[PDB]
C-alpha cells in the first residue's frame, strides 16, 4: 500500500497554506506527509508534533518542532489511521500515540486523514481498540472495560507510550456507537486516553490512490 | 487545630477494617492518622494498597506490606480524606496532587469511606479550587478549554510533578451544583488524565472527626 500512502499524503499538501504551523502525526503514512512537508518547508513556520518518532524525523529533514504549549492552537492537523467508517469515525494507536495525536488534532481546526483504502472499513473494531492506561490501573481498566463491552483486553506488553504508560488492545468489538463508546470508557478511571476518535473525527478523509478519493 | 478532628476520624474508620483484609490508603495528613492507627492492628492486616509514593513510605516505616493494585485486584475497602465535600457525598480532591492514584483505588474498592474534619464540609464544591491532573504538552490547551466551558478560572501549579510525570491546573472560582455533569464533562477532553471530582464514584460513608465522630 505504500503507493496509496504516498499518494495520500501528497494530496494532503494542498491544505498546507504559507505561514502555518501544521499538527503533525504519527506512522508510516504521516511518513510520506513529512517527507513532503519538507520540500516546502521555506512556506510553513513549523510543525506540532504527536510524537517523538516524528518529531526526530521532522528535526531530520530540518523543520522546525514547535511546542503545543507555544503554538496555541492549529489550523491544520495531517494524521493517519487504524480503522476509519463510514461517518469518519477512526480508530488510532496502532503506534501507540494516540494520546499527543488527539489533544493536537483537538487543538486544530480541520483534521486531515491520510489512509490507503485498507483502512476503510463498514464497522469499527476488527482492528483492536488501543487504550492508554495508568500502569497501576492496568488490571482494574481490563476487568471494566470487558465487563462493560463484552470484548477481550490484551496487554500490549512491554510497550510504554512517550507518557510513560501502558496500552490496552480491546479485541472482538462491533463499535455500531462509537460516539457512546467513546464517552463511556473516558469515564473510566486510569483511563489516559481512548483510541476512538468520535467526538472529534476526521474532518477530510483523503484515500490514496490514483486520484485520491476526498471524503 | 484540627488534628484532633482528623485523628477522631480515622480513628472511626479503623472500626470498618476486617481481619485479613487488604486495606487501600488514600493520602494527605488526615490519612496520616490512618496510617498511624492501621500500624496499631498490623497483625489483623494481610497489607496495603497505597495512592501515592508518600503513603508507601509512611506504610513500609511500619512495617505493613505494600501491594500493587494489579496484583491485589479489587478490594473491600479504600479510605481517604478530601479537599471538600458536600451534602451529597460528591467531593473535591486533589490539594496534594495524589487524585489519579486515589480515585484508581476508589473505583476498585467496594465501600470508600471518607475521613475529614468538619471544615471540609461545604454547601457548594469549589470554593477550594478544583485540581485537574494533565499531560503536559496539554497544558495550555486543556486550560483554554475549562476556562471556555466553566468560565472558571484555570491555574498551573507550577513547578508540581505528580507521581505520574504530569502537572496539575487548579481551577478557581466555580460553584459545582451538578459535580457528575461537570466531571462526566471534564473526563472527555483529551489531555486530561484525571478530574479532581469524585462524583460518578462519591464517598459510601463520610466520617467528620469530633467527639465523637459523626458518621453521614
Amino acid at each position: 500500500m505504500s503507493e496509496a500512502k504516498r499518494l495520500a499524503a501528497e494530496k494532503a499538501i494542498e491544505y498546507v497554506e504559507d505561514g502555518m504551523i501544521v499538527g503533525v502525526g504519527t506512522g508510516s503514512t504521516v511518513a510520506y506527509f513529512i517527507d513532503a512537508l519538507a520540500r516546502i518547508q521555506h512556506r510553513i513556520k513549523g510543525a506540532v508534533s504527536s510524537s517523538e518518532q516524528s518529531t526526530a524525523r521532522l528535526k531530520q529533514h530540518g523543520i522546525e518542532v514547535i511546542e503545543l504549549n507555544h503554538s496555541g492552537n492549529l489550523s491544520l492537523y495531517v494524521d493517519g489511521a487504524d480503522e476509519c467508517d463510514a461517518n469518519k469515525c477512526l480508530i488510532k494507536g496502532g503506534g501507540a500515540a494516540l494520546t499527543r495525536e488527539k489533544i493536537i488534532a483537538e487543538a486544530s481546526e480541520r483534521f486531515i486523514c491520510i489512509i490507503d483504502p485498507s483502512k476503510q472499513v463498514p464497522v469499527l473494531g476488527r482492528f483492536p481498540l488501543p487504550v492508554e492506561v495508568i500502569p497501576m490501573a492496568r488490571s482494574l481498566v481490563a476487568r471494566q472495560i470487558r465487563d462493560m463491552t463484552g470484548g477481550q483486553p490484551t496487554w500490549r506488553e512491554g510497550v510504554v507510550t512517550d507518557n510513560g504508560n501502558q496500552i490496552l488492545d480491546i479485541h472482538n468489538l462491533q463499535i455500531t456507537d462509537p460516539e457512546k463508546l467513546e464517552r463511556e470508557l473516558n469515564q473510566l478511571p486510569g483511563v489516559v486516553c481512548v483510541g476512538l476518535f468520535a467526538r472529534r473525527r476526521a474532518d477530510v478523509v483523503i484515500v490514496g490512490g490514483e486520484p485520491p478519493v476526498v471524503l
